[PDB]
């Protein structure tokens, strides 16, 4: 079933290309024929964003609905802040400062119609920092190693989600959550399609160092809690090596009294690393702990039942 | 009192020698004559074992109740999964590769009548890594000093719950837990008994070591917090034998000094070695926090009563 | 106001001196003379305490209510649990093998009449460890330091409670709680007198080394968070005390040169220290954060009004 | 819109100067000429402090409404409490030893008229540990970092809360917050003015050594998560440095072996100096975590509208 449709867009000091962007939106979703609703977030912008949002609301006859926040929460908090207050079905969520064209809005929802909950988009012809790039694509290798499925490119966020799933997320008790990843958790049936990216024309990039680590980081630690076993294994490693250790210098014991001078120290240096390794297992021992009370508090569900048969 | 029997099975990949373990356990149910419903759990199996599944779907009076899911959660959720929509009572849990006889699930049924709330299988002869074997001893000890009550074999799948226990098992807020152990706990009338072990012949065994390293954690973490608490005492011992050895060292610097070279650095690390247990002791009390956190969200239940009885 | 009387005991393989536990309580509650019942829980006893507790049902006009679990879960589970099926108000908790005198039952009752919601006992005479005195010493004056009153004997189990604060500590989501403690929290008036205390003369004691150590860390713990700032404080000491070492160092560099022989080694081993100082300090903050999650865990109230006046 | 006032007070022990301090606060009231309610929050005073209550409490016409708390909570939860049983609107938190001056109570009202939600107080020529002076600096630009938006100074307990937000304080699950923090992250309108600064005269602060780290840690955990993820760059620092000395004392031993006689140790304490590193990685992932449980169990609302517009 398709009814109003509602596009959901943050922004944050864009007022630059805005007008551009909302003639543009404004033109996509009148060829699309559908009922519409525009929906932007302005994330407490310094400038005179709040002022076009205003003047954009004022104008008659438009499909725009202003909202601003107090504060810059973050972008996917502005996407969340957007889910509050949707109308209709089929959101789509879209880049600000048209990264992303806006005029390929229908195809999306063309797809819509063929009754795919999540659909997504490649986002080819991607550039980007070359480190940046090969995060990436572990991180895509990582989250398809999760999930047990493969999705395309995790960074793009045009995207679309159907009412029940953005209420499921809604009744969600997360935070700091990362959007697509948790639409595509709670997927019936999901797709990707490939579409045109373009370089930010007016505007300038709005992700610091400081909010790439935060961007990522949040990320990996909203897919699973598989990293704090990793810190058990490298303690268990540790702990070997220095066992492994002890036992040659028992064995250089055993032999010439003086091994390299004095190895006394050693006798207790490596057994410092043993208790290293120890400190480290318990260190992994605690996190496993804090991975379960994590994955409790989420209230995750357990199972999500794709499809039942009887007889 | 004893009725409607059903049985759930998970599956993941298994559809080699899927076709002959649903005759088999369809000859076995029956066999035993009681009325009998079968629910295969698909935990997102990459080949055509769903499309098994629904074949046996459209077959005429099959008692098979086929369910799917969108992706890999893992064993023990499956088998949640399938407690979620069972019927009646008496759920047996099976495999998917036949490594344990479906033939002998009348037996368990037959202990059933004999009024146990759980029934488990001691698996006889069972072969595997002999380091998992020394592993599974000292798990199982773990696990008797615990309980307080030894049972066989943690591991076997092929165990039977009835409706009340299996009730209480779906209340409960915990996600990832171990299902044996957490119906153990609540149980009111156990027992196990032998049972014949077969290899995985056409099917291989799906538990990598990353794997057997998770579910081993999971299920210590599901028995106790003890594991915290026993980092505590490393540390307070670590910390008293340092102590120990400082307080040495400076007495035998006092009373000599030309003995050694270099035994300065010795007092050096005495102390650090003190340290490291002091740091020891701090994992121990957050552990300590962390644990009731973990008793606190999942809401497990304090006491469960084995027998009430109100004189009048 | 006050109804039907009930008191909940415990009991663990202590059928020796039981029915002379049962003659006395009944012999006391009939002195009384308010209608009265009794819970006896068994905490998965060992020996034939079961076949009492069903002998003790099945006789006539015997006010007992027997029940048994099928574990043994701990003491201060097994008053919980007496908790969970109590019937009119008042509730008394009492000893087991009687090394509090029964006979003192209905001086608490009376001294209920008072209006007091919270009864306990000071229990005179106590006799233990020196060692284990010393440390009910110090952690009597560290729980009348932490809640702000003074409270006699903590290890006393003799305590009274009203209906209305053992409903509101059977809605906490508390596990592993110690009751006379948590009930003091939820106290609007509170009392205590002295009464008579008698060994054990039948029984053993049921409490072994690791049981002690379990049951007075649980009440610590359920105490307050306050210990784990003390790790913030002696990581803060060693770091300080390291700092000091690398600068008194430095001193002696710029002192001749080779002090007790080579004191490089020294030099990199007091930041070794500086480095163990900042490490706990970490622990330290993560403590304090594991704390918060406790505390908003436990759901305790923040405020407990004692009285409100208006104009 | 402005309409009925009512003022909290916090007291402990301060009955020495109080009858002075209810007459100086009903002059300012009586001065303001709006509708005016009291609200003294006693936090178990040791002393005839909540029998002064009650003699106010007598005193006809008073304004005043008592409240008696079983134990000392500590201050903000007595302000929470305060809270709880509020009337009207524009709360305003005083304190209890006339540190700061109650005749400035109507410009705050009077600043209330402007609209601003928040009426933050600077206190000018303010005196305190020269080290404390720094802590407050710092907390002061950490904040304002966090926030994005500088106040004056945190630490003043004179502050304006409208209904609205304290209803938002009212609703959180939040236990031990720091009220004046939490009403700047909920805040629509804010703003500061400067008052003048007294001393305690006949009181004495309560405020010790171990009452102001609680205090301050308080404030840095109910603030920002950010410290743990600092803790996790400190260590990639120090693993990263490990790491550099150790390839570089490898790469000298290459070029020369006799060049010093105990070189050895130094490459064996560079490898534990990356092992500690890590070690402080571990702590930065834990924390992360951590910080996670804190987010969501403190049930903060994620967005908080600043202005809604629906056109039509
Ligand atoms: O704190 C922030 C930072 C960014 N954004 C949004 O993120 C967009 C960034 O667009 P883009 O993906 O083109 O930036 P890039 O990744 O190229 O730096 C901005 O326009 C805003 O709408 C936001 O809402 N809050
Ligand atoms: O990711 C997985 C792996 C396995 N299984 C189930 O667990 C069984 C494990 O089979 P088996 O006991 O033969 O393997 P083992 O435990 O011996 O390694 C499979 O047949 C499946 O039914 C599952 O549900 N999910
Ligand atoms: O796991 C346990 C241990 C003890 N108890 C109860 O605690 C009592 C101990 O009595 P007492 O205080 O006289 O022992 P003590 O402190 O003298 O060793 C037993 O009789 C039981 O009722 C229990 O219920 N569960
Ligand atoms: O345990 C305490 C200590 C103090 N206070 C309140 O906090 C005020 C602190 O006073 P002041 O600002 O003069 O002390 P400072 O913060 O300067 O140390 C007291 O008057 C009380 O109203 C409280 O509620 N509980």
């Amino acid at each position: 079933p398709i009814k109003k449709v509602s596009v959901v867009i943050p922004v944050y000091n864009e007022q630059e290309s805005l007008p551009e962007l909302i003639r543009r939106t404004t033109t996509a979703c009148e060829s699309l024929g559908k009922a519409w609703e525009i929906l932007l977030i302005d994330d407490g912008s310094s400038d005179s964003s709040a002022e076009l949002m205003v003047k954009a609301s004022q104008e008659a006859d438009s499909h725009i609905i202003s909202i601003l926040l107090n504060r810059n929460y973050g972008q996917h908090a502005a996407i969340m802040a957007g889910f509050s207050h949707v109308s209709g079905d089929l959101i789509i969520t879209l880049d600000a400062d048209l990264q992303n064209p806006p005029e390929e809005i229908p195809r999306l929802v063309a797809k819509a119609d063929e009754g795919f909950d999540v659909v997504g988009t490649v986002r080819q012809n991607r550039q980007d920092s070359l480190f940046r790039k090969s995060a990436s694509k572990i991180i895509n290798l990582l989250i398809q190693r999760t999930t047990g499925k493969a999705m395309g490119d995790y960074g793009c966020m045009l995207r679309a989600y159907r009412r029940p799933i953005i209420d499921t997320m809604l009744r969600c008790h997360e935070r700091s959550t990362f959007i697509p990843i948790l639409a595509n958790i709670f997927a019936r049936r999901a797709t990707e399609i490939p579409v045109h990216h373009a370089e930010r024309e007016f505007g300038d990039s709005k992700y610091s160092f400081m909010r790439l680590i935060n961007l990522m980081y949040d990320l990996v630690t909203c897919l699973t809690t598989t990293p704090l076993r990793l810190l058990s294994l490298l303690g268990s490693v540790i702990a070997i090596g220095g066992f492994s250790l002890s036992v040659l210098l028992i064995v250089l014991r055993l032999a010439l009294g003086p091994q390299w001078a004095a190895e006394g120290v050693f006798m207790l240096f490596a057994v410092l690393f043993t208790f290293i390794g120890a400190q480290f297992i318990g260190m992994g021992l605690l996190g496993e702990y804090i991975g379960r009370i994590y994955n409790d508090v989420r209230a995750r569900p357990r199972y999500f039942v794709q499809q039942v048969i009887y007889p």
